[PDB]
């Protein structure tokens, strides 16, 4: 009885992006221990890569209270687990989470192109809001991170970006 | 010479909205002090309704300053008097508002996709910015005191969700 | 059970004497929103006349939990449109709302010969107590302004006394 | 040589009053104190009434210090003791001192009456000052306790209403 | 254009009222440098003198603020010299002050029933609010302190009442 | 590789609207300085102009921040000299500043319909978020102005307006 | 009737560093936001450079103040493009900032030397004042970065430098 303008194709949407912000909040997590291991023992980068996983996991949470206050219904899936068990050198950790992170704004374009169809102007909006220029943002952040990650090289460098940037 | 891009039909529509705004103030009032008579006591809810009828009231001068700035023309009507002389229950007032609040929405989304097919970006945005995901929120917030209201049930119930959950 | 002293005819008068009220309360926010035109651009009476808007409110208000605390029934009407859609300059402006306070101030004599004509020693003076002399202050303010407004002029002083007097 | 427009039977009135007043601060203590009684044991209500019989005590010590204003000699009565040893339920109580509230503002309009009748105007001001707006309160309060007295209903709801709402 | 339900004839007696305020004030002042005399040289009633006139003063402000209020105007007289040039023991300049607030008493309590019969509402509450519980406050605190100088009689205690009573 | 649903015609558009942002801010650091000319000397405009050049210069900026977040390339043209040397009046330069900001104004609503058209969802709530509402603020700013700047005429009015409202 | 002293010569030549000051300030500019570009990604040196960038537009603003002072006229020109739409590596920019300045350098002593053939005392030691020291150890900064920017070499060298030392 308050659902009003929420077309239900819109509604299953926003349950594919729920169970897709869990699934990049769990491989951030895989991530941030992975370079908690002794055999990588970088530790900013596992800081930085754990507090990645909690904002993923603040993603489901708004798409979650999103889909109650527009009288949708919540369903959760199974959240897969990581396609890697490690996750290389730092910087091919930084570039699995770019291409992670382009995948979830694509999806979230498809929401927003889908919510348009059906007139959901208010859906629109939200969405705009709370993730685009953020995915955005986030994308840029980790376009410089893999560009000065290159710069600095192996070894002494990877070690030093990871402490005074990274965390 | 400040009109740019504001269509005549958008005009006329941010008027129609400025009444609606100001009937769903006024019906407000009227709860508002019907909690306050001595045969319903409810200071709660008149506490409550107070202000939203203040909101109310702030909205339609929003749009007014809106009219303004983008060199329309205010035009006003009679504010109706409200459907109802008293309004029943604590949980019957709330249902009211839900209704009204659904109605001001759907003139919301009108007035929304009317810009749009004018194409009018800025009147979008402020519509959105402003109210929409207002509308959105107040809308969950009514149909959660609903819920609860049936949940407390009659008699002490209804004066604990009036004293300890509105104002 | 709470009622005492207090005639049906007077019940009826706070009853109108409310909607006038809330018709200055509306007369009034008119003259603050036409102030805000960009082909009038005064910042000041709108400032002022949107204050003045939320006083009469506020005098509405008073009324309506006077009728409550007497045991009586509030019944609200229409609020009535203004008689104007513009206000013309500052000096006409405000001499409107000199006006409209005599119209007021009367009916509230009216209203007061009333309650003392069934008896009503405590209308009588709630009456006077919040109502009788705040008229005759603000009348005499109005004059004030009306005078001041005719020795500054038009053009420039109407500006300066805008600014520096209004808000 | 202090005495002025000061009739001989407004005097007696005002002795009568004090006697009136005194009547009411003798029941509302015999009120507070059967609420402290373990058969009751309602805390809230036995602050509640406390109160108002020092209140009414308050009232008593005012028209005394306006008969040695005017000019007048306070002619002290015994003071009756209340109409019931015990009082029944809390709503049965407030239903009791709504009518004792009831039966003071008769006879604080009829002193008015008097006064005015003799021309007194300085009396009818000074009674309209510090009795009948406050005994319209009063009156308007206990109604408002006797609605939700009925309303969170006998048991659980006279303990919530004791403890929450009075004292 | 400010005037309203305003009384020639009242006009005419807050005119006389203002030229007896002010005459109060100037046989206050008198009072007062009498007593900074040396064979008189009380300078508690020195003090307490010229404070009754600056607050007799103040009351012709007041009364003249009241003119302009009401759409009056301001016509001035003459203040004639006050009845004695010195004013023998303290306790007899007291009981000239009691027979002179008596006197203004009578003219406010005159001008009251005027306004009255002219059904001036407001100017009825006015002289309430503003003069009359003054007055009877005044020839109570005067009344005492006759009864008090008489107690302490002739001499020494004439000296004590000054020092530790007035000022 | 972070390029996302950045369009090629709006990464140029991106471009012109930074020459486009540079012009204004180069348009208004002219008017600031012929107002600090001896001939003109109007401190207070001085100081406005002095300050929208400086926010058309950041408005430059957050659009070649844009395109570096979206992965685009930003490439400069000449900054246009402005279209005057001097400006005549203050009422003229405001006026040229009205045309500057609403022909700022329709390129970047023909940005956004362009973003529009190739579904960058994105880019259009970031010139929602950034301009279109500030450039509507600064339109109405600027025809108030104006239409004061009329009132209050030639000679001190001028004087006038530019030291109390304009810097 | 305020110029005094001041060549026909000077006063173009001021003009001139003029468009120098505000070319410079472009150019910066565009080597500020290269350096924010995701390819680069050197956030140390963005800082750097948009600091520059504004400084350089004050010296142009001090001009412009000094040819009002003076009772010159400003005469404004097109801003050129810079010279590069992308600048290398960083010490490839610090290196093409050195030659901009000490092109600034020659073009400041040169309009030095033009005023003090012209005899302008005021002029020569103005400039002195503003801007030759400042030039000199704005060449001695750039020189030093340079070396350093040798020393810590491209790659690891260069992200430190970056961010350690620039910004």
């Amino acid at each position: 009885t308050i659902r009003q303008n929420y077309n239900e194709t819109s509604e299953a949407g926003v349950n594919k992006q729920i169970n897709l912000e869990l699934y990049a909040s769990y491989t951030y997590l895989s991530m941030a221990f992975y370079f908690d291991n002794t055999t990588v023992a970088l530790p900013g980068a596992h800081k930085y890569f754990k507090k990645a996983s909690d904002e993923e996991r603040e993603h489901a949470m708004l798409l979650m209270k999103f889909q109650n206050q527009r009288g949708g219904t919540i369903v959760l899936q199974d959240i897969k687990k990581p396609e890697n068990d490690s996750w290389g050198s730092l910087k091919d950790a930084v570039q699995a989470a770019l291409a992670l992170e382009k995948h979830v704004n694509q999806s979230l374009l498809d929401l927003h192109k889908l919510a348009d169809s059906k007139g959901d102007a208010q859906m629109c909006d939200w969405i705009e809001t709370h993730f685009l220029t953020e995915q955005v943002e986030a994308i840029k952040e980790l376009g410089d991170h893999i560009t000065q990650l290159t710069r600095v090289g192996h070894g002494l460098g990877e070690y030093t970006y990871d402490k005074e940037n990274l965390g």
